[PDB]
């Protein structure tokens, strides 16, 4: 609920997934890969303290104040894929995209925790393939930023537009 | 310009535009190099034919999926100008990476692929500055990759440390 510090913030993270209920155990695996695969860092709360630890490790500790991460603004409701200009379909899309974040269902108990969570995976979107990945940036990317994609078949398309490589893909079930 | 060191060949031609300051030569060129492990091509068509041909083994990036910063790309300022207002006074003269790069008229196109590989980065004078842009930025939108003149990086995504956000010695 609260911050666990570790330099494995990522297993933490991967753990928490599996534990909102996600209908398809595709795109539970990916999300939870995703997350253990790109927090290799120690998370603080604030910079003040995600500094110290890097000033004592003379920078050699990656880390991540969750201070320095942009909050999404209270019309949560007005954030549609960016697939949608202005509030009208500006292109087709292919492979079902969904906001990753859409898929996760906090249950009461552990609630404290959809936040950094949300956070965290930001805007990520779930295709079901990476050709309907690959179809999607490309459109995308012709009106606006893409964020990162990822495919129900375990592949990640970075928010650069860097895919391939082991690097992007979650290992097998 | 389809090898596996892509980043190789950017970090050469960033020494090539000349950058007044050195410092800031060395972090551009470290930061581009660092970045591209991958093969660049111009389509998503020729980067999935590489990747499929090696069973998903090697890094692509096609430029066809980077967001080619549309026609009033000068009337776009740095992120601590919102809605016409200046929201903070930043420290370390923040600057666009892009901005520091003047590319010689033989080389005139190669300013394009720059542009978009380097996009939005900003670079500042030091790590202080920069952790405090960072701060400040991301309370009214997304902040891009910060780049100090002492070496330093600190990722679009907030996560800075590690020898992998360090540029070499000189």
């Amino acid at each position: 609920t609260l911050p666990n510090y570790t330099k494995r913030s990522g297993d933490i993270l991967g753990k928490i997934a599996h534990l909102a209920q996600i209908e398809d155990d595709r795109a539970a695996m990916v999300i939870s890969w995703h997350l253990a695969s790109d927090m290799d860092c120690v998370v603080t709360l604030t910079t003040d303290a995600a500094r110290a630890i890097y000033d004592e490790t003379q920078g050699r500790q990656q880390v991540l104040p969750l201070d320095s991460i942009y909050r999404k603004t209270l019309p949560d409701w007005k954030r549609p894929l960016p697939h949608f200009r202005n509030g009208k379909l500006h292109f087709k899309p292919f492979g079902n995209p969904v906001f990753a974040r859409d898929l996760l269902t906090f249950p009461d108990n552990i609630e404290h925790c959809e936040t950094v969570f949300g956070m965290l995976l930001g805007d990520t979107i779930i295709l079901d393939n990476l050709d309907a990945a690959n179809h999607y940036r490309k459109e995308v990317v012709k009106i606006t930023h893409c964020p990162t994609l990822l495919t129900r078949d375990g592949d990640r398309i970075r928010s650069n537009g860097k895919f391939g490589g082991l690097q992007n893909k979650a290992p097998p079930m």
